[PDB]
């Protein structure tokens, strides 16, 4: 009983180097058959391709099945654009971007179109947040804004230009994370309140696309992984540590972990389960109680 | 058993009539005995005093105890912005605006502040949506943010810069809606984003306002009630008549049931409830099925 | 704006002593002007009446206005026994039970009736798990089901026989816990499986009783509290020290608080609040991690 | 990327016949190359057996690969009884009973063990309630205990019996419904207070078997399917109806569908997936009002 995507193309938003789930999420889609078509980051699109290229990530593009993993093709992208008239002159100066171009998701998901005509597969795994250092009290307008923008109407806006060019019975996933629905000190800056969003949002698109055009929506709620982001929120490496002692299953939690669970639920076999929101954390949100606290 | 506000001052965001949630609250707490600061939206600001000048609301004051209430004072107030420096000076050479001044939140913060040196209870009863009309599908990011800031952020706003002269042991209230967290056609523009945000983020302000100031920080998931937004919308009378057929008890809804879980909720009697989201709807959320579909 | 219960009538099953949350709700019944009904478990319904018209409670009885609470009458009861043909000849030779009679409740409710002709407010207040001390896996099919028998059907049986002698317009609360929604480690024997179930059963007789008679129901997930039950559990006392630290406000929780919680949810301010669970825990369960995390 | 079972035993309480849930299971857990031990109903033992003999289910166990299904064993087994000890003479009088033995949870167990020395998934697939029909207000305390000892605790047995024999990376998986969580009329007699206990102890068994043997527990919240049982209940058609004009997409359910889900719920693939309630619904819980309601 296989995942199968063969014949299948997906659009991965968010890899720009093999250290997070998107990798992990292109590895799961690439083992069960699917097109992989990268969207990068702009800025980052430069040494991803050419690390990319001269191999630095070689071993981890090793399938299942001992293959590597190939990327069909690799587009820079900002999410945080819709179109060309919405970029800002300063933006556009700034210097990676000039470098790239098309990289607004509407000429992206055009780029696409004109280059394989359609995709069936749809991956957010991206977003941003200025101010996730602050709580939410010392969190300006902007950077609260800003998060929104990045880590929840991103995935608003790829689907919504990429619906068009979507094989009916194809899927979307996205990674989110349990600080929407519970306290999670130290997450700041509004991603809290942007996930919260990205999910509320997975169910109302599940209504409108599925409607539409018989696409599903879900997400995962992900455990914590040290990717490059995390490391950069800086509170990865504790949780980690803190998922590892309380979760009701002890055990290390692995990108590819989440990559599998997001193939299962792009793949035919998922074809019953839209508008979810799936926790693959080890089981961690159902607790109700920390089993390190000095207490017990 | 009392729900005892004397000597309770406290500031309420959100009425520009008698029709609302926000005035049914403002009387329950007036009710309580608190004294009753409100922030109106600049626009309708001359008009609602105007209105409460006349006697336009005059049987819309009496209290329970035939008593009448009495608003303290009113704020001309603007929600999206936090202060003077951030005003677009377009807005700034609206006619109204120019008319009033001292409405940014943080402007309007620093008056009460002088004008009564302190507070107790925050009510927030506002939110705006120029997109409500449109799908997810069909909302654009300006929107979806514009959605997401005069509806979500502005509460964190309000909090933030009120929380300073809060009187510990103080609390907060906010009026949330169902299609944040189950799917609601026809509540678009991001609306359902920016509830699943605001929601979000009473947690996370109970936990901040909570450990800093000892603030309790709530939101209510109220039914619908036929007010001047709710108007606008364009789908209210629907959902009116929709609750009375499918909750578990069939019975109308009035702001004043709002208005009393408020009360409660801002009094000293709700003091180990914080962070939560009680829906005052005629219990319709637990409903598993609409009782009257016609499969029935 | 006071919670008015005034020509009210209440049934309490659940006190034994001045030391768990019945008698606070007792108090909060009391103090609103209902006139208490108690329901003692057979038992302890000789020690419990003597200490109480000796006056063991009197302090515990002193009510917000400096007036004593009053407790109607005091009926002896066993929730797990519904008629006379139920009670096994072992448990009517069983000791205590000789002493008092029409204990099931089925004959309770009979003896309310032609004692008082009807009530409005039902508050269930009582459980058991004979094995709670076992973990789910380590627990007989007997023990988890006198758990939930105890525990959950017992609300079942209660409200079904009092409803036909409430007062439309009338209310039922009960006490549930956390443990029902998420993992609590040491609170076994089916406890958990209890809880749930009453829950749910909150939102079905909500429906039910809602229609048939226009009567609510609800139910407070309560935090830990040093009662006499809680103590034998034996996990308790951490249990409030782990509230303690982790809560979203950190603060001691009261029996009052949730008697007051109790009081307005039972009172016609609460006439659109219905099938509710609502937690009264210093917002404890929303939150995502334990800041005492040795990791932190 | 397969959904690996290969040189895995599962042991699935809850055949029948072919046209249920537990069939669907065998068959994907069978295509997922997992060996099929099956636990049918003594009752409806002899019958399936028979009717597994003659062919009658011949087309129904085609695999994907055109393969046929192939159930290694049935056991004869009765859920709500865990040890011989434990038996009613009168029941062990019944002849389908009398005809066969062994069938007591713990005696089931231990045949497994001798006749496989090991498993390493367990599916539950069953529950009966001998008063479905009957409202919670007129459900019996018998019925409601009856509900929930087949419904819930057969599963709290099955595992805790079976997990010793589990091999460390095992897991489990089971079915529940809506009901627990939403109102759902027309599913009584306790059984929506027993999916709730289920749910509850799916959570709590993840924690418990999860630290215990390092296996994972996780249930699946089903749609409607036609099933026998659900022939019984009498309400699935409207219900499956329901689901199609009210769901996010609009389609079909089949329990080829639930069936994928399990197999990859218990494949390694899941493994970082515990104590989790998956929707296989097409979305319907998610839904905040039907679509097909008259006042739209
Ligand atoms: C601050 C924020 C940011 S984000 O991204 O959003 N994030 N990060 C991190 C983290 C989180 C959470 C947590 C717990 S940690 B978050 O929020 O989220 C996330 C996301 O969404 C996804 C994925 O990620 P990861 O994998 O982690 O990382 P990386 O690898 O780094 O990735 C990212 C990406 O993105 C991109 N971008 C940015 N920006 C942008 C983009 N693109 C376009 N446009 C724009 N603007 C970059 O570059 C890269 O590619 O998932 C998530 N998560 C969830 C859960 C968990 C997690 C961990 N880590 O643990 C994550
Ligand atoms: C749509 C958008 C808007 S909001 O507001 O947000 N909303 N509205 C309406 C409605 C809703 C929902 C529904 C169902 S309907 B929503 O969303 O939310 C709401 C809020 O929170 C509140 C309020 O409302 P109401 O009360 O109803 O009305 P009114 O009276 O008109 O009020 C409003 C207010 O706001 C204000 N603002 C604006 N903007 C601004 C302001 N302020 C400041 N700043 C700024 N910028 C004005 O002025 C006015 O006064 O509530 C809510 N809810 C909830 C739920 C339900 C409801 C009903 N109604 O039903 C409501
Ligand atoms: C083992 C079980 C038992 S019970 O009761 O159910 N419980 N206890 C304890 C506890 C819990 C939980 C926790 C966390 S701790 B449980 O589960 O629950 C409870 C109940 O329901 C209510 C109340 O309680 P309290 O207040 O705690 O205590 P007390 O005072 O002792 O009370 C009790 C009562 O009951 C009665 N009974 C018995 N049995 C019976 C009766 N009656 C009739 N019949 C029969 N059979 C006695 O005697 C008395 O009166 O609530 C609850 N809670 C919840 C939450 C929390 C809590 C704390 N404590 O914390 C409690
Ligand atoms: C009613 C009561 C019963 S139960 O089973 O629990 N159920 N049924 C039906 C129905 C439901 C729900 C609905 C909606 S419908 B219920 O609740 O749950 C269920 C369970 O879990 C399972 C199974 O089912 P189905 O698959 O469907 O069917 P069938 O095939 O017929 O199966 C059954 C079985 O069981 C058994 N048993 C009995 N008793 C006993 C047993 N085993 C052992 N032991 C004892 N004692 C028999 O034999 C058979 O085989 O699933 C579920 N579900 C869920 C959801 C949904 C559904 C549908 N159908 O739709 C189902």
């Amino acid at each position: 009983l296989p995942i199968d995507l063969r014949g299948k193309r997906a659009f991965i938003a968010g890899i720009a180097d093999d250290n997070g789930y998107g990798w992990a999420v292109a590895k799961s889609l690439a083992a069960a058959g699917a097109e992989i078509l990268v969207g990068t980051w702009v800025p980052a699109l430069n040494i991803f391709e050419t690390s990319l290229r001269r191999g630095k990530f070689d071993q981890s593009r090793v399938l299942p099945d001992g293959s590597l993993m190939e990327i069909k093709k690799v587009y820079p992208l900002d999410a945080v654009f819709d179109n060309p008239e919405d970029v800002p002159e300063d933006v556009k100066a700034n210097k990676r971007y000039a470098g790239s171009s098309n990289w607004t998701v509407q000429e992206a998901a055009e780029c696409v179109r004109q280059d394989f005509g359609s995709i069936d597969i749809l991956v957010h795994s991206l977003g941003n947040g200025p101010e996730v250092s602050k709580p939410l009290l010392e969190t300006s307008r902007k950077g609260y804004l800003a998060a929104i923008s990045a880590s929840s109407y991103s995935f608003v806006s790829l689907l919504s230009h990429f619906l068009p060019i979507m094989n009916p019975g194809g899927a979307s996933i996205s990674l989110t994370y349990i600080a929407s629905e519970r306290i999670i000190p130290g997450y700041g800056g509004g991603m809290s309140s942007a996930k919260a969003a990205l999910e509320s949002d997975t169910r109302v698109l599940a209504f409108e696309a599925g409607r539409k055009q018989n696409i599903r929506v879900n997400t995962i709620s992900a455990g914590p992984l040290g990717s490059r982001a995390a490391k950069a929120i800086g509170f990865i490496d504790t949780m980690i540590e803190y998922s590892y002692n309380n979760a009701p299953i002890q055990k290390t939690l692995t990108a590819d972990e989440v990559g599998n669970a997001a193939a299962f639920l792009v793949s035919p076999l998922a074809s019953a389960i839209t508008g979810a929101t799936i926790y693959v954390d080890n089981g961690l949100n159902s607790m109700g109680v920390a089993l390190d606290s000095p207490v017990f």
